[PDB]
């Protein structure tokens, strides 16, 4: 980890004094479902290339940006654009953000993804909610926390077990049935893997039987951090391609605003 | 990824203004199978170490060369001395070759290997035809295509699931009739892990379980590559050893190698 | 790697001059296992900090020294406080004293850790003879051993089948039925991650389901150090926790002190 | 040595692509110079931290932006803000703008910069002609062209005996004296040293006996960057201070001293 | 540079909780002038080498020390041992212990150092006061200063005309006086070059001709960083050795510590 | 400096099992000055790029080549084609070819360069033998000594006043004698720039004070490694222009080979 505990600092308020807005819930938009950001009331948004030690897209010309805003009355700022360990992000540059938001009074986390789904129960273009994670690159070492500890961040040896917080999957619920959904909602395991090629026969196999539900190459390094420092999380993937074993993600935005309504405090 | 588009090309162009030779098919050898040099003729030779941009090899004494000729009909190009993760390494150096035989005009890559025997059926001298890959390493990032994706070789997220040719692996079998041999030509997925310690019997057991039925430490980061810039992939496994669970075949692989030659298409 | 030959040289002849003592076995004491230094007589102990080329410990007051002495009449080396993989160390260094170890003359290295429990029969302060071990960071390729190989040490590629000595754990549980207790010697497999977050529930099946008996997040770097340089190897997980999968110490300690009798030469 | 030809092609491609203006030559506006931004018609601007590859600014709130705009009748292309070895940056990332703008078509590049009066003649508010430079990094090797050439921007060896444009200078004394300026046009060396810190008596002295006419952290890499992919240079410096050997009122002068040799650039 | 503000914050408290000491001055020794450490009473040692961020001597069997005690009356912190840019070190590293000074309350820099003497009158054992430098490495941009600038410490661009304190250079050439020598006080120019060879005879002619006194390859960078973070200083060269330009080691130590009566506060 | 001991004795004796000659003297040809190795008998080649460790040439298209041959009766080792800091390489790369060849047991090195002609009574085709040196690189401590110290090699602050060898300076001028040039051996100072650009007027004036008679990008680090390791040195520059202030080849390459005649042993 190339940050000390002062440049998050300086980043959070350098935003702090650059927007009046103070969001208690940040959004992490998957690829797909960046549509949110529109839809979003009093927007203000900052190039990721303008806010200092910001990790800066890959893409040439479709660099991301952080959008403050009202979403369904509640204060949020929410990611358009990610960053990938397969793009050649360290996960401390991955996940910087995600520290930041913390210090940024932000209290809850949303992270949402496109995944291939590994349970065969799940059509193309079914939303999962996401109940718990496999973390295959941690594994070996590969980890956001990696390095000594910061104390004013979180403790040493983070529990993970209860990651994904429980009641708001039951709201996750409750609020999908009003919507009238006739899909139910699906609810699993995310696994996450390096990338950037996608999986063979024998790896989806494995996966599979290893206990994943969906497969991806992101959010597993974010919410280890956003559980690290404090903030509570919840997310989901949007299925959109079934894996080789041998579009609908207007309504994940809608679900998810709805969802704000959900949120304490 | 510390090798610029550019550099491949000035590889390239280095090997194709310094040889008459124009290759087809590109072809690693394995462990203990660099003899499939043999056989080439009209045959032209180049250290690793005298190629522009080419890793060299860490391994006192086994210089490593390419090897430039003509098969059993097919103008090939090949690799005599593998690199590997486990000897330090980066997967955009062990791969780098991949790219270079595809600007070279290369259309299909052969690989071969020495692995050990996970599949219970398996017996020492088999011959494995790999029907699939399980790319541990790259579970957690290790991957050559990590980092921004060159769309002039190929695209962001390319697909793995046909990564070995279908039809060379009929013609592998059909071919494996007229091999005369009495034992049968085995099949099956090759795992790929780091090493360069051998396995224990837990992880044996662990890796059995998982589907694997060879494993080794290489050939993975470059199928990977190699189908990322769309070259046809087809290779085997030499069944050295049965992995503990609680060289008299290596000329018939050369001379199988060598048939399949003429199965490969234009 | 980052060490040469000559460093692990250099460090060995200035602990060889700065002590004449001889040590033929070393002691790598887990979380909670430092006290096995205590009780060790004539000991002469060195600060990790003060010794050329050895790493430094991360935790501020936790030190970490090198303890040479004997330890129930046998020559020994201990390492109170070890070096691990999510505090930022590549495993060159974490094992870097291992080789070092076999410089000095030991020829018998005792790993000692604490683990969590994924086998259901294991119970809070357990003791697990280490009779296996899963190197998941191995399989990415993160090893000890990458790089050019060193053949003043080892092979290019050492066996690993039989890294826990057959013997030692026959003597093993010759000696336990020989101190009591309610609950009998444990054995099983050790599995090692990154961390330094805890496991989820979706990681802890797996696990469980990879035929791992306890996790941990240290070991087995040293084990396959110690195996490539030809040192006999034994050791034990002392099961802190069990996992969830949905008043001890001082024993291993004496435990530890009696095998010293029954290791060979 | 750390970009390779692609990167400068890639980033002038995007500025070539969000500008339709196409810069003859290219300004460096040196420390407090850059109120000349203004006088420029038809500014279209980019944060240094938009543009790809582009190294950004350290000082916190200095952004630091290029600004595409007309001077006095003739397209420019200028640098708001500078990048100094003593903040960090290596110098293949200092010079990485000059490169950038030799791909922009810009041909003449002019160079300005605040300096430390070594000559005993200078006053605060001197504005000094840059006739030669005398490059102590360059004398250890930290030199932007360290690495191997690249022919498609310069020579292996490129010259620096001719480095300021001689003709320009000529043109800058007939220019000055057009303006009605009393005190005398200065001209002479200026020599680059690394800083942060200003100099002891001791080394003062040592200057001053090399030649050197004025010091500075800046401007000499860029120089020899702009020398060697064929740039035509021209440069000056305003003294802001006297060296010890034992202002904004020269602002608008320099503003329009630079606007008016605009038109005696050739071509 | 390497080190986060921070850094120096978290040596400083670990030295300010580790001695009760709290001294206003600070000596680095140069080579062959490590005796004047003792003399100190009241002496509390620690080794570079358990310092937290402490760079760590190079030549084996010279380990360093940093010793704090009395020198007159005098309350100080003196380096036993100090670092090089010949040695590998970076400036920045070089000169880690300055700032860490200034934190620890320190005040006042005194340096010394043994070194060539160019001024053709000079004579071994002769002591120079130091009354201005020529530092060579930074001319090309080699200075412990080099990156951001850290406001905490001092100004981004601080002068250096007035480096070496005149009111000290005054009373040390009384101090001079009333100590009743037989060789006058030199006062001269020292220039630091990198090292480690000793100069051509073209190299010490135009270093002479530079205006230089005495060449040696420290001091410079130690005294930049001090003055930049605002502390006084003094010091003096030990000419050991006349260059080719075609034993008073105990004096400058008395001399060393009699001035303590003269530093201010 | 990134190679060990040992990289130098890899590197030797892969040399010395690859040819059977075993040359006493090695020359190093300026670039231009590559004539001398034809002229040579009994040639065996080997080309950079294979020779374990060596660092390898930049400029595509010119290999660089170490020879071993007979020049005038004496065998030789001669490297054509050199290494420069203006190419990137560190100064440790650079003078690698030095050290091997002091493993090789070689004794004597002649360097050779093409040089800038400072002193104004110097004329185009002038051969200078190098006198003495001054290291510009190395006043920033850009050395390849950096580091800690080889002292299987040499001493920690080699001597370098007497770097170009007396007896082989009057040796020079009688045989120049024997050439019978128009022109006579001049003799002087050659001053290292790191380049790659030429001098301003400005900067030639300022060297030419500095008592530099001739400017070069080379040669000055080698000298350097040579003289540490004992080897004994001398040299010329070919003065292929005057500096701007406000062939000659062959005559340079038979004079060389007149030496090889006066190299002792
Ligand atoms: C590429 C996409 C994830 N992603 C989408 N489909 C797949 C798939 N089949 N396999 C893997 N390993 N990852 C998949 O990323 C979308 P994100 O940015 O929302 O994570
Ligand atoms: C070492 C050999 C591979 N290789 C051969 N046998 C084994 C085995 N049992 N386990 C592992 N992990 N690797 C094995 O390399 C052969 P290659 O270079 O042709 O891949
Ligand atoms: C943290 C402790 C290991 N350690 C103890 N319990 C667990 C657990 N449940 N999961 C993981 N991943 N590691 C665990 O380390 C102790 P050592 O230093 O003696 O290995
Ligand atoms: C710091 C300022 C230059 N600069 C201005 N005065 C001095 C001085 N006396 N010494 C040194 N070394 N530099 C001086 O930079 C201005 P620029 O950014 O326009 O080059
Ligand atoms: C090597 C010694 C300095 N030092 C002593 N004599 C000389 C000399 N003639 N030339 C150079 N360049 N340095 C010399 O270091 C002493 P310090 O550690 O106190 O700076
Ligand atoms: C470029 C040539 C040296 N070289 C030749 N002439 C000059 C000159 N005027 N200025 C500088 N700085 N270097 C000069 O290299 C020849 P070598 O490799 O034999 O040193
Ligand atoms: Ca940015
Ligand atoms: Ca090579
Ligand atoms: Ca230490
Ligand atoms: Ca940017
Ligand atoms: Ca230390
Ligand atoms: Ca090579």
């Amino acid at each position: 980890n190339g940050y000390t505990y002062e440049d998050y600092q300086d980043t959070a308020k350098w935003l702090l004094s650059h927007t009046e807005q103070r969001p208690q819930v940040a959004v992490i938009c998957g690829s797909g479902l960046g549509g949110l950001v529109n839809k979003l009331t009093q927007a203000q948004t900052f190039d990721y290339s303008e806010i200092p030690n910001f990790p800066e897209s890959t893409v040439p010309g479709h660099a991301g940006r952080l959008v403050f805003g009202i979403l369904n009355g509640r204060a949020c700022v929410m990611m358009q654009g990610r960053f990938h360990m397969y793009e050649g992000y360290p996960f401390w540059k991955v996940t910087f953000p995600v520290r930041v938001f913390r210090l940024l009074g932000v209290e809850t986390l949303v992270v949402t993804n496109a995944a291939g789904g590994l349970n065969p129960n799940f059509e193309v273009g079914d939303i999962m909610l996401i109940r718990d994670h496999i973390n295959l690159p941690g594994f070996s070492g590969q980890n956001p926390l990696r390095g000594p500890n910061e104390e004013r961040f979180g403790v040493r040896f983070p529990a993970m077990s209860d990651a994904y917080d429980r009641d708001m999957r039951q709201k996750a619920h409750s609020t999908w049935k009003q919507m009238g959904e006739q899909r139910e909602l699906q609810e699993g395991t995310y696994v996450m893997l390096g990338g950037p090629n996608f999986e063979t026969v024998a790896e989806c196999r494995l996966l599979r039987n290893l206990g994943a539900d969906a497969v991806g190459m992101s959010t597993v390094p974010e919410v280890i951090v956003a559980r690290h420092c404090g903030l509570r999380v919840f997310g989901f993937s949007l299925i959109t391609n079934k894996v080789i074993m041998d579009q609908a993600a207007q309504k994940l935005e809608q679900f998810v605003s709805l969802l704000m309504a959900s949120i304490p405090v």
